[PDB]
Order: structure tokens, then sequence, then C-alpha cells
């Protein structure tokens, strides 16, 4: 579980270790329900033990004529797949590796892509029922950061929707989500999926219009560059837009981990008047225009790329950004910062920083 080992990086290894290999005799295949990059997408049943009742599940195949790395591809998503344990991630019953067709059969999901499913019922939940959704979304991706996952694809297309419409995480093992960050340096982290999750919300929050739709994929990329943003769904709780923008924070350490979007989402949830309060939706705006104070020291260390020094300030105490301000050149050099590079680096960022905390500024 969290803390534990993980085999993230061994398809094969992460197949013979995480997976139940399912004899051919126990699966049944039905109706045909999508088509995949690898093969075709059933519905079926499946006999887990000879004397059990058998189980509704959807199949996944590999095409006939497959490559040697198609078929590693194919399978280590199960390999993945198998290691997580969580009431919104897809739940993997096993692989079939040993005889042909290849197959990764798994919990079934009646209403398929939550993307299409939304079109499909567009402006049929409350506004709550939506938050609903992406709090369970959120609560999949707490449990895949802490299992230190990064899912690098997050999208309304990867949620798939069952027949209570719980919302789970798919797709393991696209620049209208990714985040700049990951785009420009391909860095992926949990908090690039956030950016990807504030996308996803504005997805469900417009029952599955296409991010951007407007626009080509150049003239994307010079919007998330720049900072230009989408603008705010149509019945969109301004909470719930703020949020998104949050998760657009260009500085990544800015963002909102999913722990703290679970707990946002949870406390809207509870209170649901503070759901009513919509943000102003105008129906000529296409993107918003670019937007012109650190809450915590690894936010500020971040900022200016010097994160490797985070813990050696707070084991020395400066824990807090007040703390910080107090702090002399030699009490830089005191804690471990030792390249002088980095001291004048680190100094210099101080001074703008001590700048910030002795603002004032009272509107009369
Ligand atoms: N557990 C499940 N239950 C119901 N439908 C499912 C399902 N898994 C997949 N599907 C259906 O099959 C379609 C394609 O499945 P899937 O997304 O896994 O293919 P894929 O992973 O190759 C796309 P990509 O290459 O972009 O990752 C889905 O849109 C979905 O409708
Ligand atoms: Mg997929």
């Amino acid at each position: 579980g969290p803390g534990d080992p993980h085999t993230y990086e061994d398809p094969n290894q992460a197949v013979l270790k995480f997976t139940t290999e399912i004899h051919p005799s126990c699966v049944t295949r039905q109706k045909v329900i999508g088509a995949g990059e690898f093969g075709e997408v059933y519905k079926g049943m499946l006999k887990t033990s000879s004397g059990k009742k058998e189980v509704p599940v959807a199949i996944k195949t590999l095409k006939a004529g497959y490559t040697e790395k198609q078929r590693v591809d194919f399978l280590g998503e199960a390999g993945i797949m198998g290691q997580f344990s969580h009431h919104n991630i897809i739940r993997l019953e096993g692989v079939i590796s040993k005889y042909k067709p290849m197959m990764i059969i798994t919990e079934y999901m009646e209403n398929g892509a939550l993307d299409k499913f939304l079109r499909e019922k567009d402006g049929e939940f409350s506004v709550l029922q939506l938050v609903g959704m992406l709090r369970g979304i959120a609560a999949g991706m707490k449990y895949l950061a802490n299992m230190n996952y990064v899912h690098r694809d997050l999208a309304a297309r990867n949620i798939l929707v069952n027949s209570n419409l719980v919302c789970k995480v798919s797709d393991f093992g696209p620049i209208r989500w990714t985040a700049p960050e990951a785009i420009s340096y391909r860095k992926f982290t949990s908090a690039s999926d956030v950016w990807s999750f504030g996308i996803v919300m504005w997805e469900v929050m417009t029952y599955g219009e296409r991010p951007y739709w407007e626009l080509s994929n150049h003239e994307v990329m010079k919007a998330i560059n720049d900072g230009f943003r989408l603008p705010t769904p149509m019945d969109c709780p301004s909470a719930i837009y703020q949020l998104m923008m949050q998760c657009w924070q260009q500085e990544r350490a800015r963002r909102p981990k999913f722990a703290d979007i679970v707990s946002i989402l949870d406390k809207l949830i509870r209170a649901p008047d503070s759901l009513k309060t919509l943000a102003d939706f105008d129906p000529r705006v296409s993107i918003r225009l670019p937007s012109t104070p650190f809450r915590t020291v690894s936010e500020w260390l971040e900022s200016i790329k010097m994160q490797q020094y985070t813990e050696h300030f707070m084991a020395a105490g400066y824990t807090a950004i007040e703390k910080v301000v107090q702090m002399t050149n030699d009490d830089i050099k005191r804690i471990g910062v030792r390249l002088p590079g980095h001291q004048k680096r680190i100094a210099y960022s101080l001074l703008g920083l001590k700048d910030q905390v002795n603002t004032v500024g009272i509107p009369i």
C-alpha cells in the first residue's frame, strides 16, 4: 500500500506479481462495448471460482497479429492496476497472458467514459451531483498520489462511470490537459496531475465541452504558456471555478494537493448552500487574459528552484515565512546552503520577501 515499495517501471514483473492469471474457460465474452488502442473491448461474465456465480466484467482484448512490444505494453497496464485498491480506481479482476487473445478483465462500468456520459446526459444532474462526481475523482487521485503514482493522462475520457454513478480513474501504464511545465520540460508530477484535474473539473461542469475547442493546438500552446485560462462554465459555483483556477496556477508548487482538493470539495458538499453563488457567465467569452504571497516555505523555495534546501530550513526551525524574513545571510550558510550562487539566489529573494511582508494597503 502507501509507503510500501511499488513496481511502476517493470511491466512483466508487475503482471507476475500483481495480477491473477485467469483461465480462458472462466471468461464468457458478450457484446462489444468499445474500441481500444490495442483491440476491442467487450462486456462479459467471469467465473472467479468453480463454485461461484459469474460476475459481470469488462474484457479488453489485444488484436490478433500484435507485436511483442504491443503485448508487453498492453498487459503492463494490468500490472499497474493490480497494485491499487480504492473505491474510485478501476478494479482489476485479472489477465489472460498465457493464451490468445491477451485479455485484461476489470469491473464493468456500465455508463462508460465520463465525457461521453455527460454529453448524453446534458443538463440532467444537479450542480451538487456534479460536484460529488468531482469529489470521487479527486479521492481516487489522492490515493494515487499517496501511492506515488503520477497518472500523466488525467482527463474525463479516462474516468469511467458505473451503474451507481461512481466515477473511477482508469488508464494506467494531449496538450489541452497537460501542465505547462510538463509540456515544455516533461516534468510530470502529482502537481501536473492537479492541473489536469482542473481541466477535468471544467469538462464535468460543462457536460463534456472540449477544452479550448475554439483554438488550434499551436494557439493552446501560446495560451497556457502566456497564462491565458479557460473561462467559467455556465452554472458553475464560484467556489468551483476558483478551485479550477487554483489547479491552473503557473507555479506548480502553488497548486493545491489532491488531499486539499478532497477536503475543499467535502466542505462544499456538506454545506451545499456554499455552491449557490455562481461565477459570472458571459457566453461571448472564450478565453481569459493572463492573471497578474507565499503560503509555505516550500512554495517560496520552489519558486526560485531552491526546493532542494526545504528540509534544511525546516530542521533548523525556519518553518514559516514570517520566520524566514528574520534570516541573516549568515543563517543561510549556517543551515547548510554552502554554494555561493545558491546563497546569492536566496539572499536576493529574501529581500523581496521582506518587502512583501512589510507592505501596507488599507483602503479608507
Ligand atoms: N471497465 C469498463 N467498463 C465499461 N466500458 C469500458 C471499460 N473499459 C473500457 N471501456 C470502454 O471501451 C472504451 C475504450 O476503452 P479504453 O479507454 O480502455 O481503451 P484505450 O485505453 O486503449 C484508449 P487510450 O489508448 O487513449 O488509452 C472506453 O471508452 C469505454 O467506453
Ligand atoms: Mg487507456
